[PDB]
């Protein structure tokens, strides 16, 4: 495989579904990464995120600087080997968790980061996409703030940049990817856009969203900004979302998501079905014997019920956040691979259009 | 399959080996049985259990009456239904874990259980082996208060005895098992096994031990304690053990064992090898990749290092707690396995000389 490949296979509206190729692997796009912040997907063992069709998932820099550290991953042969997951890897930079400074930030033991220590982290943990170091910019922000932030961010995109290509084997096996803010601003969107764009990368972010405007001011943010993206790269909407935000973000021209929704709200009770999201602690669930939703394929659905899922998590069961976030992840890549297919048929809208009138019903 | 068909096909000395065949399938002895007492064997799926090699779990009707309830579970379908599980489950009575009389025990909502309620409820959970409902003794105990103890035992026996066979569909599909009682004296032990006989049942448990009374003790009692009951008919130690109290259970004559340690001793951190335990957590295997054990053929063995699980187990994660259960649990299955290929090939006693000499080394 290359290091790096992707191609677009079809299109509808804004819409796209391709392939990302890496030596590690083939992604499917548009893609859903789980996250797995402590080197595990919590509470899955690898092989199991990907018999729910995962490609790819997501590591985070500043979590794995502090436990257990980057420089111990490597010496154990890396964060693949470590974890038992040999498809790629993102890694987010640590830029959206101070004292902070034009050289970068430190954090308190008392810990640093700036483009050029979190684009090592990263090589050390052995990342296979690699996110510059950026500032998530705090919303609501004023446009004097989110210039000045967004600014800053572009020159560590340089020194990222920079630092990616000043490793010989970093820069031959893994990809590098730029992220975009300026908020909620067109004119500070399109600066930051023109000037990643200038540096060059494999792929492009949308960052600074899903920090409380709204979905609606995201939508809005995002009908400008992607646009403004490469085309012929993936456009990546970092820690985006619930399964509607992902349908319009593809809507507008979105190829990859990450959230923490479908493990996190699994652990605690919410599992994500086509006819919106159930509670099922909810004492409704308590003699039900259906699956948690009627057309999932997973395993879990093949096999317990919203009864003894109820049960599990009322009782604060390990086996209960095993299910419900084995079954959230598959409905997740099932949702995924719903949108791969209308887009290829060209039924992409239709099947949005569906999508929303059942799981708002 | 037979309702219940136990036969002895090898012996050691005390020891033996052989299989209990049931409707739900056959149970290899001497056994170690899984304890899932919230209708789940906490962290692993049913799948898992049995991919370690166990043939049989045991269940509560003490915790499974309170949380999810003992009717509620019959109205679903039954224990094996409700969790996943289709091989046989042993349910322990609730004896072990209130206002007492002759009559039973008032737990505090409030509840009650008795010889009758007890058997009823492992009816409705549709357990496979059902315990008598008994006393578990304190202990220390003086000669007294174990007798008086004991004797109540015996007249709960019979009464269980009689509910069980006045279920017609619990007569015919499920076995029973006694519980000799009598603390640490050879003649309350004796009486106490005398009226088991008398009443006759498919197996004979040794109850009150493992409640403090140390191994020697626990030995020593096991020493003229087994001879006591029907040889022809499984010798279940209640609880027991570590690796070391099976092994000189199995010496004594034992055929089956339950035990909370390999499942919870895992959560917490503690990983049985063949050289002795180890606890993971400690310092020294941040960054050693070797597995837990060095011969265990166990997945999590074959896949992660000790490096990882030390990373999982600090750090609190669910997957932590997931593979060092696993690993426990087919630990204590390969030493089931070792002891019944012993025994059956006339080298056990052998095996465990060696055994002790390498745990204890
Ligand atoms: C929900 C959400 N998650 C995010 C993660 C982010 N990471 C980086 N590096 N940069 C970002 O701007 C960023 C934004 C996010 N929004
Ligand atoms: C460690 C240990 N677990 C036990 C469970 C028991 N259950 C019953 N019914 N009766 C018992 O005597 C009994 C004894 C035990 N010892
Ligand atoms: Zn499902
Ligand atoms: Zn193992």
């Amino acid at each position: 495989r290359p290091r790096f490949s992707f191609s677009i296979a079809a299109r509808e509206g804004k819409a796209r579904t391709g392939t990302i190729e890496m030596k590690r692997g083939v992604i499917r796009t548009p893609a859903f990464m789980p996250v797995g912040t402590a080197a595990t997907v919590k509470a899955l063992k690898p092989e199991t995120v990907r018999a729910t069709g995962a490609d790819i998932i997501l590591g985070n820099t500043y979590h794995l600087m502090l436990r257990p550290g980057a420089e111990r991953i490597a010496k154990l042969g890396g964060l693949h080997s470590f974890m038992g997951w040999d498809r790629p890897i993102l890694t987010d930079s640590g830029g959206y968790q101070t004292k902070q400074s034009e050289e970068g930030v430190t954090f308190k033991s008392r810990h640093m980061l700036s483009p050029e220590r979190s684009i090592e982290i990263q090589h050390l943990l052995g990342s296979d996409i690699v996110m510059a170091f950026d500032e998530c910019t705090p919303y609501p922000a004023t446009p004097s703030r989110a210039a000045s932030s967004m600014e800053r961010s572009m020159r560590w995109a340089k020194r990222s940049r920079d630092a990616f290509d000043s490793r010989k084997e970093q820069a031959e096996n893994a990809a590098l990817f730029g992220i975009q803010q300026g908020s909620v601003f067109e004119n500070l969107r399109q600066q930051s856009a023109d000037a990643l764009a200038e540096i060059g990368f494999d792929g492009y972010a949308v960052g600074g969203l899903a920090v409380g405007e709204g979905q609606d001011e995201m939508f809005r943010v995002l009908d400008f900004s992607v646009p403004m993206l490469p085309d012929d790269k993936p456009h990546y909407l970092m820690g985006v979302g619930k399964p509607d935000d992902i349908v319009g973000a593809v809507e507008r021209g979105i190829d990859m998501f990450d959230c923490v929704l479908p493990t996190r709200s699994g652990r605690n009770g919410q599992a994500f079905t086509w006819d919106g999201p159930i509670n099922i602690r909810n004492a409704r669930f308590s003699e039900d014997l259906k699956p948690l939703d009627s057309e999932c394929h997973c395993a879990v659905c093949q096999k317990w019920s919203r009864a003894y899922i109820h049960h599990l998590i009322r009782a604060g069961e390990i086996l209960g956040a095993m299910l419900m976030t084995e079954h959230n992840i598959a409905f997740y890549q099932q949702l995924m691979q719903k949108i791969r297919d209308s887009i290829s048929e060209g039924r992409f809208s239709q099947f949005a259009q569906d999508f929303r009138a059942r799981y708002f019903a």
